[PDB]
């Protein structure tokens, strides 16, 4: 790669790996639309397997960006509408607190306090209907944002119902396949297990465990090459040939709600560029990102703004990922690590790299 | 042209011309995306000037569809947001009743009762500010739709403020030119006067007079050729090269409000296809089309629905126009006449024709 990119990436990431004791890491920088790859360390410490451009990492909540785009594609196909009540697709949800809660509320964490995590005790489908029927909102719909797997996860599950396809089949057929993300999976096949890195938590090798709505909220695994292609696709959606997918990508970057200086899209979160670094850096800390915050509706939603810092952090017990891009500059970055290290450190590193590149 | 198209157009339009005593008329049917033209009678009766494919007709309110698309293009360019207060682009509009009225309300006639017409005596820029500063609402914003030139006309004037271009300059350079609408004008130049048809009202040859916000609300003049291109462009916006225009067309067909079986877009009005003809035919009668109707917000707006009947009626003192198309069927029709005849007869004719072809 150009020495400028190589230098900026190595001067930032080497110290990060050292300070955070990250076992393995892969980074892609998209510059002027082209990708440049970097790797360090181990995918599997015990077996001394290095991180490569083919290593699979758990994306954790960056999976929500795929769920948002798949949902956007379903809207573009005319299968669902964000203004539709949740009950239109789950008639069994008859409890009165659901009146007024739409797919938009589920997609954007504004239903009224759905929990961050689905209880471990909820496994069966009956268990899931019961959990949502019994859930009591703390707030009226569309008034407060509380980041939650149980909210966008339910959106993903309902958004694909009209298609008749399973969520995995829909994601594969409508998102992964068209974008040539051939090494991106909801369930890692045996053929690819050799490339699946282990995550590390307190020194122990771990992989994400099955959980309700896992595919929809945090279950995608991908390589640094496929994630670079994912960034390129979201940076320039008009180059995508499949009409509804192009539209779905744009819908996921529309601004539906505002809290502080952040805007909520479908999966993606956005801020106006130039951004104030302390803003996105401090704002990524879970002390802020996972807190209940009042939101102002953007009526109607603002279509995807090119001059935006669009991003998403992700984590599982053993992994930490971050994606950020600026459409207007055809610039972006993907950082995949097999340790869940602090969000601020991720964003600080990304900012230093992207800011130096323009 | 297919014998099929020739047959239904002849059988439907000629009796219409006789029944309504229409001096001159031009019709274009877009079938499978290709245009087929028909012309009858006189553009200028006294001079016995035949209506031709180069004849310019006053579009009347069909002009609102160009205003809607131009606004859509400005939103796509990030110059304006429909969620922004009207006062953001007209700082001088300080009267308390404007608090809460947004560009969306103006573009969709939901500001709360802005009048059908700007009083004839309002002419100057000072007159215009005075008019809006003194206007008192009939209803709160976003509750009732009352079709109005003073509403979308103001949206048009404000939508182009950020660009710094005049309304005409913005319309010409951002919409007419990219679409190669080479014979469409807000102000007809000398070289085209010979093609500008006379409108006829109670036997007298008439042209629309200057009026406040005329360009923005009802001042476009065009030929059946450019109008066929206008329908093709709205039928298939993805074929448009200019990214923001492509997006603007799509935004103008988004569904922002619903009243009965009709959805309000930016300029365009839409209904799901298949449509109930009684509904669009009787609904076009001014008794109804100009009456206040309660609206339900579509939160968020539904992106352009391909299986829709998209349309707009238009009239000036001496002209009557109609445009309708169905994206999913690549089918559309434009009917331009130099007599303002009953809207229901226009919609009835258009329905008979399009229903016969698909
Ligand atoms: B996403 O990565 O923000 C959601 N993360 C999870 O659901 C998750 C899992 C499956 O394991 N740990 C997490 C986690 C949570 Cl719930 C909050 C913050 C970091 C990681
Ligand atoms: B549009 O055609 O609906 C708005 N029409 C006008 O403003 C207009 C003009 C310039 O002259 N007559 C009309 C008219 C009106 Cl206000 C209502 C219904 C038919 C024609």
């Amino acid at each position: 790669a150009p020495q400028q990119i190589n230098d900026i990436v190595h001067r930032t990431i080497t110290p990060l790996i050292e300070q955070q004791k990250i076992p393995g890491m892969a980074v892609a920088v998209i510059y002027q639309g082209k990708p440049y790859y970097f790797t360090w360390g181990y995918a599997d410490i015990a077996k001394k397997q290095p991180v490569t451009q083919q290593t699979l990492f758990e994306l954790g909540s960056v999976s929500k960006t795929f769920t948002g785009v798949l949902g956007g594609d379903a809207i573009a196909r005319g299968e669902i509408k964000l203004s539709d009540p949740t009950t239109k697709y789950w008639p069994e949800l008859t409890a009165k607190q659901w009146n007024g809660i739409t797919l938009l509320h589920l997609a954007t964490y504004t239903a009224g306090g759905l929990p961050l995590q689905v209880p471990d005790e909820v496994k069966s489908s009956s268990d899931l209907l019961r959990f949502y029927q019994n859930w009591q909102p703390a707030w009226a719909p569309g008034t407060q944002r509380l980041y939650a797997n149980s909210s966008i996860g339910l959106f993903g599950a309902l958004a694909v119902k009209p298609s008749g396809l399973s969520f995995e089949q829909a994601m594969q057929t409508r998102v992964f396949q068209p974008l040539k993300l051939n090494h991106t999976w909801i369930n890692v096949p045996p053929a690819e297990e050799k490339n699946y890195a282990w995550g590390y938590r307190e020194g122990k090798a771990v992989h994400v465990s099955p959980g309700a709505l896992d595919a929809e909220a945090y279950g995608v695994k991908s390589t640094i090459e496929d994630m670079a292609r994912w960034v390129q696709s979201n940076l320039k959606p008009l180059d995508i040939n499949e009409k509804t997918l192009q539209q779905g990508i744009q819908l996921a970057q529309s601004r539906y709600w505002q809290t502080g200086d952040m805007y909520q899209g479908l999966g993606w979160e956005m801020l106006d560029w130039p951004v104030n670094p302390d803003s996105i850096i401090n704002g990524s800390d879970n002390k802020i990102a996972l807190a209940a915050r009042p939101v102002k509706a953007i009526t109607p939603p603002t279509p995807a703004v090119r001059a935006s810092w669009v991003h998403k952090t992700g984590a599982t017990g053993g992994f930490g990922s971050y994606v950020a891009f600026i459409p207007e500059k055809e610039l972006g970055i993907v950082m995949l690590a097999n340790k869940n290290y602090p969000n601020p450190a991720r964003v600080d590193a990304a900012w230093q790299i992207l800011n130096a590149l323009a």
